DNA sequence: CGCTAATTCAATTAACG
DNA sequence: CGTTAATTGAATTAGCG
């Protein structure tokens, strides 16, 4: 099945990934105020960060041996 | 510490969303790119809103079925 | 083709009045 | 406490070297 217009693929930047991972590291689930602080200091929306770390959780549980 | 905030919408945010919702129940992005300028609202709480407006609505049906 | 960004859902959690 | 906005995993879609 084909979905309806969508926003154009994001293309993030090396300082962005290496940035976002470094946040990820220290939590996977990180607040509101967390996301914020990493948007502006990524020049990146709330909304962008927020999507990375849900896709960022899944790329993780995928390749998790253990529980959780 | 509160780890999410909450966005509490005016009577006019909610009219210019239930109208697109008439019209299209999943309105593509152009069409949440204009709501998020007519409403001072992001994209995002565009779709979130969408997608419990969405849900909301298939309750209904569920409950009216016979 | 692989990687991953973007968008759906059902179920559920939490902010606000 | 009731209302509902926000978040989550899971599934899926799809852009693009």
């Amino acid at each position: 099945n084909k979905g309806k217009k969508r926003r154009n693929r994001t293309t993030f930047t090396s300082y962005q990934l290496e940035e976002l991972e470094k946040v990820f590291q220290k939590t996977h689930y990180p607040d509101v105020y967390a996301r914020e602080q990493l948007a502006m200091r990524t020049d990146l929306t709330e909304a962008r960060v927020q999507v990375w770390f849900q896709n960022r959780r899944a790329k993780w549980r995928k390749r998790e041996r253990w529980s959780h």
